[PDB]
């Protein structure tokens, strides 16, 4: 351009076209080593024309509803995008803009602990008052902290801070006063307080709201005058509150300690479970996706016919879900899409017990330095000081007056180990809260079948029994609580995903929410559209249990949650490109060779196969088909309560608030899968040709127990073939040695980056020793008691009783630990009383078997996909399962490999057609 | 003293770059990612960068 700029080289010819010929071969040459290229410059310069529009055209469009029909379980939305000629949408910038108000009901905690008095101590008493009528028989208990210097044997000093009670003037934030506690005398010092009259007196999470502007929770203060036995000696007065109605504990229940101790005894408070009740992962289950009845529209004005057609068998989310975990890794929070993945924190799921950083003694001491406390040697009160003589080595001379303190021994001190107190509050906050159902009991004031197990204060008020997990369980191993192992670990308040997505939308459950929402769905989850006029209607998703994710998963509708949709714009943004060239883009676009042709990303017909709670294997019959093109198998097994209906407009039998391991890749059963078997004919095994060390079926795992012959890898109980397909299918290099695949670690569901072998040891019980304390069956009686736990004795006298609630106060004795067999160390058992626990965990992988004739990829169309033997003719495969026997009734998430995908075809202005087709598991009907 | 730079009904609010706004007194949207920043400003943003 100007010569200025080409000087300069902001506009000029370019390095490899100004440089002199030599010296850009020096510079090449020499550039391994001696850098050169940094100091010659070269501008990349803008087309500066056929690029964009002179004419006024809108950047960001917005499509309000034509056409809304809210209904009471979805909100339908009807669009007329309106894309002129010259004009280009891309509907991968098409997202729902959707504004409203949710209410997350009484079941959500944002937090863990409680706000109202959280350091006080979970059984202190906010200074009781317990009368039967104002000046009749009363008890009360409490401290006495403010002073007023009195004067006593008069009310001259006293009734002027009784004449301030009808106030806040005794002001329970503040104390004494004074430092040195020990310059007070007792005959001078004045005695106020403020107490509280109520039922229900804890301090940990005790809330009062206030009436007047300046603290002042009541109104009405009736003051109480202090004297000795005797009326004339006046000491102080009391300030008393009436809370009996005014009072509340929001955030923390009651644990009432057993029945026979339900008198005479309060137990304690503990903050409720912390429940987080935001928005799903990438919006999950918050537009109507692959469900027929509330299925989507597209289409023209002039042709009015449906181009979106889903289908009941395949999963839009879930592929959406793949489809952003291979595209980017899943820790970058987008908080736009609510891109945040459910991630439990690895240190709760495989539990790694180390105990705690054990080191030097640690005391708590009094808050001066000299103190009293448990007064052993010798008293040291009344004593007195004679100045020293040295001569004499004796005492020569009295101390007229000495104010001394003098205590014996060292600073009063109390020990507390809190490098294992935070060890033990984290492993029954985490893993012992979030113990399945049957390895808990009632609290004495709450019942079974009053409530669904499903709500909120159900699990609330259901304490976990103390002995199957503790600090004791597994004390060296990293092992997952076998326990556990099966809950999902996402339904965790250390989701930091589900966290994250719950601090998105506030801290109360009254949310404005704002939110946009991109359409998944793979025929026009990036599709351009051409010029013309389009109808798009989508229906949003209204079920509280769907569109929320819950860190309990409870059942939401019950729990009062409800959203209100108000406004639901369709945003979208088109590119100002010139309108020569748009046409001249549209124009070849219209062309028939070339047209968009669009592939689900996952590729994959998926099959729900239910299987109860007592059987441990399923037969899985598919009759005579083609098979053609189809690409492998995938599969893990998810919980029927935790996945709804598929295709359904509103299930009722769906009363989880969780994560649907079916919509969203929060796979975490892909263990407790036996083996597998395939037979394309009636009895024609798959790989059929000595392949596997066990050539009819997919041993997938087998216990080392009974291993004798190996076949078991990577030091767990899977076995040699199913480590060598998986890692072939995933890595596509096992015939040349197996190795860590760095690669694929950002994927999220690939194998490497979460399989997990696991090894405990343990005694051998059901031998003449050995016991096996543990007790793992509750009571399940209305009493909070489980005398079934009573065996263990570790901690005793420093932990609450193990038949009494986790969470109550610490009673007992102190006395020799008794339960943990010592594993390790001098005194351990012998050799022949350990067993060994191969196992592993695996989450978010979804088994892969691929259609190829050597369990390695080399293309998306397999090698045995285009054999003209699956192909051409028709086979009626069987596979059998064989599962781990789970304790409720699960489907087995069976994805087939197909290729369902579309090819659109816009021939000319407002004509949209589309072709669907899926090569294993095709859907025409021929009418 | 009369030329908008963008000036072409380009933005949702054409005569300006409105970074943020109240989304209490926000009635249309143009409130963009889950906060008080603007379509607009998020469009501008993510193209430049």
């Amino acid at each position: 351009a100007t010569p200025r700029l080409q000087y300069f080289h902001i506009a000029g010819p370019g390095t490899r076209e100004y440089l002199s010929e030599d010296l850009q071969q020096f510079i090449s040459a020499t550039g391994s080593y001696f850098d050169l290229k940094n100091k010659f410059r070269q501008t990349v310069v803008a087309p500066t024309r056929n690029v964009t529009t002179e004419k006024a055209q809108r950047l960001q469009i917005r499509f309000y509803p034509i056409q809304t029909d809210d209904t009471s379980t979805g909100y339908r939305v009807r669009y007329n995008i309106n894309v002129g000629d010259g004009w280009v949408l891309d509907m991968g910038s098409t997202y729902f803009d959707i504004k409203g108000i949710l209410d997350r009901g009484p079941s959500f905690k944002p937090y863990c602990g409680t706000a109202y008095n959280p350091l006080a101590p979970k059984e202190s008493m906010f200074n009781n008052w317990s009368e039967t009528a104002p000046g009749q028989n009363v008890s009360a208990s409490g401290q006495l902290s403010n002073v007023y210097t009195n004067t006593s044997t008069t009310k001259d000093t006293t009734a002027a801070q009784v004449t301030k009670i009808s106030g806040v003037f005794p002001n329970p934030n503040q104390g004494p006063g004074i430092n040195p506690l020990r310059q007070v005398e007792n005959a001078n010092t004045g005695v106020l307080g403020r107490f509280a009259k109520s039922q229900y007196n804890y301090a940990y999470g005790a809330y009062v709201k206030p009436v007047a502007a300046d603290g002042s929770q009541s109104l009405t203060q009736t003051p109480y005058w202090i004297m000795n036995n005797a009326g004339t000696e006046y000491l102080g007065a009391v300030a008393v509150e009436d809370y009996t109605n005014s009072l509340s504990y929001p955030d923390t229940m009651i644990v009432p300690p057993p029945e026979d101790y339900d008198d005479y005894n309060i137990g304690t408070t503990r903050a409720l479970r912390p429940n987080y009740i935001g928005f799903r992962d990438n919006f999950i289950n918050l537009l109507y996706h692959d469900s027929g009845v509330c299925s989507g529209t597209l289409n023209s004005e002039r042709s009015g016919m449906n181009v979106v057609v889903e289908l009941p068998d395949r999963n839009t989310e879930l592929s959406y879900q793949y489809m952003l975990a291979d595209m980017m890794s899943r820790h970058h929070y987008f908080a736009l899409w609510n891109q945040a993945v459910d991630q439990y924190d690895p240190e709760v799921r495989v539990f790694s017990n180390d105990g705690y950083e054990e080191g030097a003694p640690s005391y708590a001491f009094n808050p001066e330095a000299v103190g009293a406390g448990e007064g052993y040697g010798p008293d040291l009160s009344q004593i007195k000081l004679y100045t020293n003589n040295t001569a004499a080595n004796d005492k020569n001379t009295a101390v007229t007056n000495a104010t001394t303190n003098f205590y014996f021994g060292t600073v009063p001190s109390y020990e507390i180990d809190i490098s294992a107190t935070q060890r033990r509050n984290f492993i029954m906050a985490n893993i012992a809260e979030y113990l399945p159902d049957r390895y808990k009991f009632s609290i004495s004031g709450f019942d079974a079948t009053s409530v669904a197990p499903t709500t909120y204060e159900y699990m609330n008020k259901r304490v976990p029994l103390t002995n199957v997990v503790d600090m004791f369980t597994n004390v060296g191993a990293r092992w997952s609580i076998d326990q556990m192992d099966n809950v999902n670990p996402f339904n965790h308040h250390r989701n930091w995903g589900l966290k994250y997505r719950s601090q998105l939308l506030g801290n109360s459950r009254y949310v404005n929410f704002h939110i946009q929402v991109p359409q998944k769905f793979f025929a026009i989850k990036n599709l351009l559209l051409l010029s013309g006029s389009y109808t798009y209607e989508w229906v949003l998703r209204k079920d509280p249990n769907m569109i929320l994710q819950s860190s309990l998963g409870n059942d939401l509708r019950a729990d009062g949650a409800s959203i209100i949709y108000n406004e639901v714009n369709l945003m979208a943004n088109f590119m100002p490109m010139d309108h020569n060239t748009s046409n001249q883009l549209e124009l070849m676009l219209r062309n028939a060779t070339n047209d968009q042709t669009f592939v689900d990303y996952l590729g994959a017909k998926n099959a729900l196969y239910s299987v109860p709670a007592g059987s441990t294997a399923l037969t899985i019959n598919i009759p005579a088909r083609t098979w053609e093109g189809m690409r492998g198998w995938s599969f893990t097994r998810i919980k029927a309560a935790e996945t709804p209906q598929l295709g359904a407009q509103y299930d009722v039998n769906f009363k989880y608030s969780g994560s649907i391991a079916y919509s969203d890749g929060g796979f975490y059963l892909s263990h407790t899968f036996r083996n597998m078997s395939i037979l394309f004919d009636t009895s024609i095994n798959w790989p059929g040709n000595d392949r596997l060390l066990t050539p009819n079926m997919f041993e997938i795992k087998r216990s080392v127990a009974l291993d004798t012959e190996g076949f078991t890898m990577s030091q767990c109980d899977i076995t040699k073939d199913w480590y060598l397909i998986q890692m072939a299918t995933n890595y596509n290099f096992v015939y040349n040695g197996y190795r860590f695949w760095p690669d694929r670690q950002y994927f999220h569901y690939d194998f490497l980056r979460n399989f997990d072998p696991m090894t405990r040891q343990g005694p051998n019980f059901a031998l003449p020793g050995l016991f096996d304390l543990v007790s793992y069956t509750p009571t399940t009686d209305n009493s909070g008691e489980q005398p079934s736990q009573e065996a263990v004795r570790n901690n005793s006298g420093f932990i609450a009783p193990r038949s009494w609630p986790v969470w109550s106060a610490h009673q007992g004795e102190s006395w020799p630990a008794n339960w943990p067999y010592p594993l390790c160390g001098q005194q351990a058992i012998q050799p022949g009383q350990v067993l060994s626990y191969k196992k592993f965990l695996c989450d978010n992988y979804l088994w892969t078997i691929p259609f190829s004739s050597d369990f390695m990829y080399m293309g998306e169309l397999t090698d045995l996909g285009q054999n003209p033997m699956y192909t051409n003719n028709s086979h009626s495969m069987v596979i059998n399962f064989e599962l781990d026997p789970m304790d409720d009734p699960t489907y087995v998430y069976m994805l087939y490999g197909v290729f369902d995908t579309v090819r659109v075809n816009q021939p000319e202005r407002n004509v949209l057609a589309m072709a669907y087709f899926r090569t294993p598991f095709a859907t025409g009907n021929a009418v």
